[PDB]
């Protein structure tokens, strides 16, 4: 894709979509055929996201969110504490965290998405129709993707799902709802002689957008900030028509606007017919009982602490020539060495380092401004800080979480962590998890994406020299209420005893315990061993660095032919994998025996002898099992 670079952000004429806003291609797991490469992609130390998803919206969204530095030190600070309750929070601190670490090697966002579904489900005010109106957007099935203008409606439930959740952490912070929080007064004046006062804390400002009898977009932020309307609705408490008159006024000014532009497509046309529209910096005071915004300090000069407004980032709508839609991030990182900024935009996995001119051109007929954050000036210089500066609580891993504690059908009897064995840097462990599948593809055009599967187990066991080397310490089953499909019994193992209501064994919710598990693990510095890791970590949507893999997979690895750790086993010892399937604390073990194997014959210097043997062997044999 080279001849029209895929990352060419430019065209000649505007009427024309450049390559990097266009319809990217499908990706798919490791093929298979074939396996997808994003080198070509993203060439910045910033990981794009995986758009295999059903929410389809929340991806740019969650780029939008990822460069605020009070937003993502907060939501990846909390990750310190346990927090299992607030599923959205951690789930966006775990994903921001992988993001971060992940350093432009592409990552998934299934799991917060998997609890955004898993929350707007979890039913049977006028909270939830906002709440039930998110399932006729996600998992598709509506022609064309985006219809206006749900990616606002996104913003909104998404800043006040946090904030609710945020104040349900172990230390009920108020840092995002003082960060987002616009101080509303909404008055109802039912007559002149009385009046009625509603307060909301807002998250973020709805922008429309009519009449404000200079073109820029100042005034309008002014107009949502104090403006006066009517309203048609007629008061039952009469039965008559009633037509009401309501003052909404804004009283601070908040360290981050979050803005949602709900124009008509004539307005829009008009924002494209004007330049600059989109002001990259501005200032404002609150004067009166109103809140004043000038491009400048020398336009108002004020009275009390003027604050300064940039443009932190923005989220558009692109409308490519074939009249499909999509959703696009734009967004600024300071750079303190060289006091400058640099310009991402964000398509999915496709990511790339823009010109500030390019990043605020509105004069695209493709181009539509959806959702625009601007950052206090101060706040946006600040370092983005990451959880590895705070102390960490790693005592899920020395005690047991679950619901319920039946404890039915244990297994073989694994023994906790003791903090004389307490895992650091350097240490290792086996680890193997299965899962179940909960749907299966589309079709899409023949005269549209391969999903999904689900965590369903996941075990890890010591793998240090010791009395309990090799005794399982992790053991646990996941919790997942939705359907499935197909259970792969034969492939996974599973009983079924998955459900909480038949205990089955040691059901545990993954909402993050097993992950904060895995996640502790890896961020402390343990290098994970056992056969086929890669996917097991796609679908645990985990990213642990290669040097920490050891993956027999890999070494045992000829010909570009991934052989079952089973066929290994066979070949080089008793087979477990055929008597009896199927556990997961067998394969990680097993998976153990083989790291250490081919590090004896790695030792030895003879070990690409008996590869050569194994495979002429085997080619020969066709890789039969006997039994
Ligand atoms: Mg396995």
């Amino acid at each position: 894709p080279e001849t029209s670079d895929i990352q060419t952000y430019t065209s000649i004429n505007k009427y024309e979509v450049p390559p990097a806003y266009s319809r990217l291609p499908l990706t798919s797991g490791r093929f298979g055929t074939d396996n997808f490469d994003f080198t070509p992609f993203n060439n910045t130390e910033y990981s794009g996201l995986d758009p295999d998803v059903d929410n389809h919206y929340t991806n740019a969204i969650i780029q939008l969110y990822r460069f605020i530095p009070e937003m993502f030190n907060f939501v990846v600070g909390c990750l310190k504490d346990e927090n299992f309750e607030t599923t959205l929070l951690t789930d966006l601190g775990y994903l921001f965290d992988m993001m971060e670490r992940s350093h432009g090697k592409i990552c998934s966002s299934s799991n917060f998405q998997a609890s955004l579904k898993s929350l707007t489900d979890k039913r049977q005010e006028e909270y939830l129709e906002s709440l039930c109106i998110r399932e006729s957007i996600e998992d598709f099935n509506s022609s064309e993707s985006i219809k206006r203008n749900m990616p606002q409606k996104f913003n909104r439930f998404l800043l006040s799902q946090l904030i609710k959740e945020e104040a349900q952490t172990v230390n009920h912070n108020i840092t995002l709802n003082q960060c987002f929080g616009l101080e509303t007064e909404i008055r109802t004046e039912c007559s002149c002689d009385h009046y009625d006062t509603t307060v909301k804390l807002l998250p973020s400002l709805s922008i429309s957008g009519i009449n404000k009898t200079g073109q820029n977009i100042l005034p309008y932020i002014e107009y949502a900030m104090k403006n006066v309307t009517q309203k048609n609705s007629i008061c039952p408490t009469c039965g008559k028509t009633e037509t009401i008159t309501q003052e909404c006024t804004v009283k601070n000014l908040p360290s981050v606007l979050s803005l949602e532009l709900s124009l008509l497509d004539t307005e829009f046309s008009n924002i494209r017919s004007s330049k600059n529209w989109l002001t990259s910096e501005f200032y404002g005071s609150i004067i009166k009982n109103k809140a004043v915004l000038r491009s400048t300090a020398s336009e108002l000069k004020g009275t009390s602490h003027i604050f300064k407004y940039e443009l932190n980032g923005y989220v558009a709508k692109i409308t490519d020539n074939n009249n499909e839609t999509r959703l696009v991030t734009y967004v600024k990182k300071y750079n303190p060495k060289e006091n400058c900024f640099k310009w991402l935009m964000f398509n999915d996995y496709l990511v790339v380092e823009i010109t500030e001119e390019e990043a605020l051109k509105m004069t695209y007929p493709w181009k539509t401004p959806e959702i625009i954050i601007y950052c206090d000036a101060e706040e946006l210089r600040k370092p983005f800080f990451s959880v590895d500066t705070y102390s960490i609580n790693y005592d899920i891993l020395f005690r047991d979480y679950f619901a319920n504690g039946i404890r039915d059908t244990a297994r073989r009897e694994y023994k906790l962590l003791t903090h004389d064995e307490a895992p650091k840097s350097g240490t290792l462990v086996a680890i193997d998890a299965e899962f179940v599948s909960l749907q299966s593809e589309l079709c899409e055009i023949d005269h549209i994406r391969p999903k999904r599967t689900a965590l369903a187990r996941i075990s890890i066991i010591r793998g240090e020299e010791g009395e309990l080397y090799g005794v399982p310490f992790v053991d646990d089953y996941v919790v997942n209420t939705n359907h499935i499909e197909d259970y792969l019994t034969r492939y996974s193992g599973i009983l079924p005893g998955d459900l909480d209501p038949e205990k089955s064994t040691k059901r545990l919710v993954r909402r993050n315990v097993v992950y904060r598990k895995v996640w502790l693990l890896m961020q402390l510095g343990c290098v994970f061993v056992g056969h086929g890791l890669n996917n097991d970590f796609k679908h645990i949507n985990i990213n642990v660095p290669r040097n920490q893999i050891r993956d027999t997979a890999i070494y045992f690895l000829q010909g570009k032919r991934y052989l079952s750790l089973r066929y290994l086993a066979y070949v080089l010892l008793g087979m477990n994998i055929q008597e009896g399937n199927h556990d997961s604390i067998e394969d990680a073990h097993t998976a153990l025996i083989l790291y250490k194997k081919y590090l004896h014959l790695k030792e030895k210097a003879i070990f690409e002898k008996v590869l050569n043997s194994v495979y002429e062997e085997g080619r020969a044999h066709n890789f039969k099992v006997p039994e």
